[PDB]
């Protein structure tokens, strides 16, 4: 297991524009196109991201290419963030994967707001961190996904994904 496989499991893979859990237009492997309600706005954002006139459909390769860019961007978002970087630096390989997952899902800013949970992870207080992370909209909206990430922080293993 690795970050790629992990997020592929959590986000699935769709070749046609779709609505995410929040109802926003997305494609591929969790690749958010726009928060705007217009399918045209989304189609426009899609052609610009792919570099071609897509008509709202892309290939597997193209999805994987957005995926790679998106993973990369998340890591880099983390390393640049004064609140995130230090937590990330303090964790083992597994748990880092879990941190990346949340950033990919909610953005650097969203994650950086879990101040209390962040501090708990930095202190290596796994069970406490897991309880705190659960008291959030995040967990109430996408509970199964949140549970898997949370167990990952709690155990330092990939069990939740096996
Ligand atoms: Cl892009
Ligand atoms: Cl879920």
């Amino acid at each position: 297991m690795n970050i790629f496989e992990m997020l592929r499991i959590d986000e699935g893979l769709r070749l046609k524009i779709y609505k995410d859990t929040e109802g926003y237009y997305t494609i591929g492997i969790g690749h958010l196109l726009t928060k705007s309600p217009s399918l045209n706005a989304a189609k426009s954002e899609l052609d610009k991201a792919i570099g071609r006139n897509t008509n709202g459909v892309i290939t597997k390769d193209e999805a994987e290419k957005l995926f790679n860019q998106d993973v990369d961007a998340a890591v880099r978002g983390i390393l640049r963030n004064a609140k995130l970087k230090p937590v990330y630096d303090s964790l083992d390989a597994v748990r880092r994967a879990a941190l990346i997952n949340m950033v990919f899902q909610m953005g650097e800013t969203g994650v950086a707001g879990f101040t209390n949970s962040l501090r708990l992870l930095q202190q290596k207080r796994w069970d406490e961190a897991a309880v705190n992370l659960a008291k959030s909209r995040w967990y109430n909206q996408t509970p199964n996904r949140a549970k898997r990430v949370i167990t990952t922080f709690r155990t330092g293993t990939w069990d939740a994904y096996k």
